[PDB]
């Protein structure tokens, strides 16, 4: 049945998420043993990440569903030992823009990790298996972050070891990966022309027309909310602190994936209810997020955006699995992460970036709060105009 598949994706996507480096990165690229600095990191390493993510994402979201999504999972798992090898290994920062590009192949190939599933199970546990999946990751992260935050202060685990960790991690998830089951079988213009037959299911470039925009704004929120958390409370301590605070807003997310997978809810009739109530959810979060001078009221004003998200993702995920009817389930995942990715980089771009507005993370939040209102109203205006 969907145990099985679902069980080796899961166990895959815990061992590949559950990673103790993740918190503690840049203490350990900026620190005694990689000695980097905050120059290098943030203008000649991490850029490549982003270049790496939208290539690569581009062979990724074409070629996916026809390799049957096994072996980009397994190429996933490939880059995870690689990235993980540099990163334990590597020296200088030529070493660790490879290691970006490997990062960028194993963010790509996590759409055909998303999609794998929906290719090997029966549509009437996409709900299911959808929180699941989400779930697991989510949980694997939290578990990560927690097994870095004790670690570190009850074993004083240097950051290799944490990383050596990280890669007996990922590297038991690339067994995991090796035994996933392998799915069945089945010019440029052509190719549109099935993307225009892909698109046009129902309920798919709504729920699509959400996951590309507001996916954006969440991961600028979660590249920019401990610049916020530093400004609002600049303390020598945050440092417990922040990391703590999404290992316990990541986790309740998981809950909220776990929320979809688990109650019994038609939610093709209540998916827009759904969408317009959580959307509005998350901009009164973000607007919660800035108003506030307050640490702790802002602490959970990102819990709750952050598990309102993940809900949200998850039922977008399994609307658009189910309403695919094609088996084009990487096409549409990969397709919806690269333009999430590009609508990032042009917000980045517009909002933060030195060239553009070089809006402060005071008045940042505010304009993603103002971002995510007008999707919901757009959203919810969409609603009305239906009835
Ligand atoms: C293991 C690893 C290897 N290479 C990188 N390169 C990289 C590091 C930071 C990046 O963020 C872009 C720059 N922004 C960072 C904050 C302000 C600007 C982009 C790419 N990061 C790594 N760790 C990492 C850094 C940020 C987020 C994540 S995540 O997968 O867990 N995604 C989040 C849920 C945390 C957002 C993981």
């Amino acid at each position: 049945s969907w145990i099985y598949p679902t069980v080796i994706l899961c166990l895959f996507g815990f061992f590949s998420m559950m990673r103790p480096s993740e918190p503690f990165l840049i203490p350990y690229l900026s620190g005694p043993d990689k000695n980097l600095t905050s120059a290098e990191i943030t203008n000649e390493i991490f850029p490549v990440w982003t270049y790496s993510y939208l290539v690569l994402l581009l062979p990724v979201f074409v070629l996916t569903d026809y390799v049957r999504y096994k072996p980009v999972i397994i190429l996933q798992g490939i880059s995870f030992i690689i990235t993980w090898l540099l990163l334990l290994f590597g020296q200088g920062v030529k070493t660790m823009q490879v290691v970006e590009f490997f990062y960028g192949m194993v963010t790509a190939a996590e759409v055909a990790y998303y999609a794998y599933i929906y290719s090997v199970v029966s549509p009437e546990h996409y709900q299911r298996v959808s929180g699941y999946c989400r779930s697991v990751t989510l949980a694997a992260y939290t578990a990560g972050s927690v097994l870095a935050q004790l670690l570190v202060s009850l074993a004083n685990m240097s950051y290799f070891y944490l990383n050596v960790i990280s890669l007996a991690s990922v590297s038991v998830a690339f067994l995991f990966s090796l035994f996933l089951p392998m799915p069945k079988k089945s010019v440029f213009v052509q190719w549109f022309q099935d993307l225009k037959e892909c698109y046009s299911s129902k309920r798919l470039f709504y729920w699509s027309l959400w996951w590309a925009f507001a996916t954006a704004g969440f991961n600028q929120v979660l590249n920019y909310v401990q610049i916020l958390w530093d400004y609002k409370a600049p303390s020598q301590d945050s440092s417990i602190y922040n990391g703590a605070v999404e290992a316990i807003a990541t986790f309740g997310g998981a809950v909220a994936a776990f929320a979809v997978g688990y109650v019994k809810v038609n939610w093709d009739l209540l998916g827009e209810l759904a969408l317009v109530v959580f959307s509005v959810v998350n901009a009164g979060s973000l607007f919660l997020m800035h108003y506030t001078a307050n640490i702790w009221a802002c602490y959970a004003g990102y819990l709750i955006f952050k598990s309102s998200y993940m809900l949200l993702i998850t039922i977008a995920v399994f609307q658009i699995a189910v309403n695919l009817n094609v088996e084009r389930y990487a096409l549409v995942f990969g397709i919806n992460t690269f333009i999430a990715l590009v609508i990032q980089t042009i917000m980045t771009v517009i909002v933060v970036d030195q060239r553009g507005l070089n809006l402060p993370v005071s008045i940042q939040f505010l304009v993603y709060g103002s971002y995510f209102a007008v999707i919901a109203g757009i959203f919810l205006m969409r609603s009305m105009y239906i009835t």
